[PDB]
């Protein structure tokens, strides 16, 4: 049965996957996402690193072939990571200059989010801006071109493509309790009131195991930001326990405004502890029979 179909079934506009072109010439990971999963996202094939490796001499063959597998597959599409300080060209990071990076900054978002103008459902505008304890990471954006960093990669990408979600996406989200995840939220509050387009929170969900329990929690406390949508994102378990996976699913079930769920790729080999669906065959494990008969009604 198909995770897919079943949460749709449900209410929720999709579960995905991340994959690109090296999972999608290879194995079965092609069949299994046509069966499975209703929306793509880019491994690595839409980072700075992989579309933009030297200013200016962009690189779209990766991002081109998986936006391309999706349309005739009919799948939506997600992207990203727009702005981003990991898998940073060097070329970025030695920019000193607040108008420089500001102009770079804003070409690279423009550039992209054009190109694919109306075939994404949601960008990954900001990743991983926020430190453990609450606040901003120290990244070349935020000391070159300060706070307002996020507000401007915001505006510049709903100027671009009106028609996608845009997200702000970060780890470590998954207990109430822990600080990062309310001060995501406030700062998502403020942004929003003073005109940012931030429509999106999304909680890139890498769990240890039992951790799935406080994701009940704190989805909910994420979605109290008042944004258009939350999701989970890049989701694995380490021991895929079904109870951990049920867990985040019936959390974004709670969630009048969670969207849907994308899981961090196929089959286990191929993860970035066992922690994915799919077994190195490429067959469903427990934990996948669990999320569809938990789906199921
Ligand atoms: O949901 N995802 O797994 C996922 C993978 C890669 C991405 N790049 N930007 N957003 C992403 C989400």
């Amino acid at each position: 049965q198909s995770v897919d179909q079943l949460i749709k079934a449900r209410g929720k506009v999709y579960f995905g996957v991340a994959t690109d072109q090296n999972r999608l010439t290879t194995g079965k990971n092609a069949a299994i996402i046509q069966a499975d999963f209703g929306m793509v996202w880019p491994e690595n094939s839409m980072k700075w690193d992989a579309t933009e490796p030297s200013q200016g001499n962009f690189n779209f063959a990766g991002a081109d072939y998986l936006v391309n597998w999706a349309q005739q597959n009919g799948k939506l599409i997600g992207g990203g990571m727009l702005v981003w300080h990991s898998q940073l060209p060097s070329w970025v990071s030695s920019i000193t200059d607040k108008n420089t990076l500001t102009n770079v900054m804003k070409n690279h978002i423009t550039t992209l989010m054009t190109r694919y103008k109306g075939k994404i459902r949601a960008w990954d505008v900001v990743g991983e801006a926020f430190n453990e304890d609450g606040s901003l990471r120290q990244t070349v954006f935020l000391n070159v071109i300060g706070e307002d960093y996020i507000p401007i990669a915001f505006q510049t990408a709903r100027a671009a493509d009106p028609n996608a979600k845009l997200y702000i996406m970060d780890y470590n989200l998954d207990s109430a309790s822990y600080p990062k995840t309310q001060a995501i939220v406030n700062r998502v509050k403020q942004w929003r009131a003073a005109g940012v387009p931030i429509d999106g929170i999304g909680s890139q969900t890498h769990l240890s195991a039992g951790q799935g329990a406080g994701v009940l929690q704190a989805l909910p406390l994420l979605a109290s930001a008042g944004t258009p949508e939350v999701s989970i994102l890049m989701l694995d378990v380490a021991g895929a326990s079904p109870t951990d996976y049920v867990n985040v699913v019936n959390a974004c079930l709670n969630v009048q405004s969670c969207v849907g769920i994308t899981v961090f790729g196929v089959a286990d080999p191929d993860s970035w502890t066992t922690p994915l669906l799919f077994d190195g065959n490429f067959n469903p494990k427990p934990a996948y029979n669990a999320i569809v008969q938990d789906l199921q009604q």
